[PDB]
């Protein structure tokens, strides 16, 4: 079972980032983290989970940067059907 007690694990690099301009780019280490939650899972809403902890601790981020959220997966070479940020409803995400 995916306890998000260790989906903020690949967050923590993916802070930095976070924190930083949009001229600023995307550590390696912290993209990785994020193919990673393909396996981190097990079932196929159980992924989901994943999207909806970075939520929580989204709040607790000095100086978040939602628009650099946008860019994190983009630089990062991932796709996904949805956009992750504050706003979005990642609730209203397909399997």
């Amino acid at each position: 079972a995916l306890s998000c007690g260790t989906v903020s694990a690949d967050l923590a690099p993916c802070v930095t980032y976070l924190q930083a301009p949009n001229n600023a780019s995307p550590p390696p280490p912290c993209c990785a983290g994020v193919k990673k939650l393909l396996a981190a899972a097990t079932t196929t809403p159980d992924r989901q989970a994943a999207c909806n902890c970075l939520k929580s601790a989204a709040g607790s981020i000095p100086k978040l940067n939602t628009n650099n959220a946008a860019a994190l997966p983009g630089k990062c070479g991932v796709s996904i059907p949805y956009k992750i940020s504050t706003s979005t409803n990642c609730n209203t995400v397909r399997f």
